[PDB]
């Protein structure tokens, strides 16, 4: 039974564990090197997860209330992209960090905004199948919002990066969804092994691209961190503001404002590493926001579940 406190207390944790593991790469990068050929397997079994922990009812909220989930994706894909070529633009930033931020952007949303949304007891299943259809969807719009943003000279690499998304992404989330439907209700055993493994994987992610873009991280780190904090940040702001302005109440206010904030960074990191192999610093914007939108989503959370 202390296996599953264990588990918990990990889970409640994440932010700290992630944050000790890029540390432990930044002062030891030959500790988690070995890791970065793992990386497209590691966000497979993340992926293969929630497929697994998705039923068909989690998207009655699409067919009941079309427009509201239809909204939510709108803001995910607008604001986010957006965003990310806007603090590129403002700040300067130098083509392989700029590539970085707009590839965590183009990503769809994370699934821990899921359990944020639940804490700050906003709308969860509207919250659920926003990140559903952002993550089923990406095949195609990730790399042609990609495309559009960092320029048609990555024709080549967007294009490899959908055949990626539907590798790492799509694949594994059907493997996930018939395995639920096989088994039924036994796929609850399998489901608590989950928190476990997908935060051993994600550190593993986060730990191999540290490891590999020490040097970089050396010169531009700082930066990195500063655009990851406004990035996310201004997610939050125009994400509660695109909720509010279409006249959506409360609770789906505050499920689209986290919705959009959040994103699947773990994907934008591999991407990264799959496409842009030969510089590291543009897989660092993805790894440091898989650290940072837990820390400032639970913050978030955490201020909505004292109001309410
Ligand atoms: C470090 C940043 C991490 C976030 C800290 C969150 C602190 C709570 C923010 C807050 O109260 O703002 C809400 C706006 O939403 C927001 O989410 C805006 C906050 C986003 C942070 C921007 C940081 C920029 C960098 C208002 O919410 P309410 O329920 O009281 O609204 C009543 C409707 N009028
Ligand atoms: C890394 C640094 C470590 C420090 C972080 C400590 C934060 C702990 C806060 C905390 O757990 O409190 C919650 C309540 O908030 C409260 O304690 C309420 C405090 C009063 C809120 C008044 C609004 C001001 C907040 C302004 C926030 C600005 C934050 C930006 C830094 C618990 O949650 P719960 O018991 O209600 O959960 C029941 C489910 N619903
Ligand atoms: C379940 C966790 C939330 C913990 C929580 O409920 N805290 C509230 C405490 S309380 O009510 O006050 O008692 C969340 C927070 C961080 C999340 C993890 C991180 O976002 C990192 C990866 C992201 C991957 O896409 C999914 C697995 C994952 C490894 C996530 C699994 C899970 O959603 C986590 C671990
Ligand atoms: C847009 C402008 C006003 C919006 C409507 C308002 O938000 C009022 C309700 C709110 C309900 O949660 C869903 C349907 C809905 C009718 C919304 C559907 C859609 O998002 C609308 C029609
Ligand atoms: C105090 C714990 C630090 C916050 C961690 C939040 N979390 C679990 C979402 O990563
Ligand atoms: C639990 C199994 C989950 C299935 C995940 C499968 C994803 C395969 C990704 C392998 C890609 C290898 N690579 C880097 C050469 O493209
Ligand atoms: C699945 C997508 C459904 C979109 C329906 C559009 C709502 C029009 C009223
Ligand atoms: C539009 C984004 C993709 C949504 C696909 C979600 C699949 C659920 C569709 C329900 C199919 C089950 N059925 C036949 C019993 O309705
Ligand atoms: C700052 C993070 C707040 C942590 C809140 N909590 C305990 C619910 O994870
Ligand atoms: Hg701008
Ligand atoms: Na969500
Ligand atoms: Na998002």
């Amino acid at each position: 039974n202390i296996l599953s406190k264990i588990s918990s207390f990990i889970g409640k944790t994440f932010s700290l564990w992630a944050a000790l593991f890029a540390a432990a790469a930044f002062f030891a990068p030959d500790t988690f090197k070995w890791a970065g050929p793992y990386i497209p397997w590691l966000l497979g079994i993340i992926m293969f997860g929630m497929g697994l922990t998705l039923k068909p009812s989690d998207f009655d909220i699409l067919f009941k209330h079309p427009k509201v989930v239809i909204i939510g994706v709108i803001a995910q894909f607008a604001i986010m992209p957006a965003t990310a070529w806007c603090l590129s633009k403002l700040l300067n930033l130098p083509a392989e960090i700029a590539v970085g931020v707009i590839l965590v952007g183009c990503c769809p949303g994370g699934t821990a905004s899921n359990v944020m949304t639940y804490l700050a007891r906003g709308n969860v299943a509207l919250s659920v199948a926003v990140t559903s259809v952002s993550t089923l969807t990406s095949p195609l719009l990730t790399p042609a919002i990609f495309l559009m943003l960092a320029g048609e000279m990555l024709e080549i690499q967007a294009a490899g990066m959908l055949m990626s998304i539907v590798k790492m992404v799509l694949l594994p989330i059907v493997l996930g969804l018939i395995v639920h439907k096989v088994l039924g209700s036994k796929t609850e055993k399998l489901t608590d092994a989950l928190p476990l493994v997908s935060v051993a994987a994600i550190v593993l992610i986060i730990g191999a691209v540290v490891g590999a873009s020490k040097g970089k991280i050396m010169e531009s780190g700082l930066l990195i961190f500063a655009v990851v904090v406004l990035h996310n940040g201004i997610g939050y702001l125009l994400g509660f503001f695109a909720a509010k302005w279409t006249g959506l109440p409360y609770d789906a206010q505050k499920a689209l404002t986290i919705e959009v904030g959040m994103q699947n960074s773990g994907l934008a990191a591999a991407l990264a590493a799959a496409h842009f192999a030969a510089a590291p610093v543009v897989a660092v914007p993805g790894a440091l926001f898989s650290v940072w939108h837990n820390i400032s989503g639970s913050l978030l959370a955490t201020y909505w579940a004292a109001k309410a």
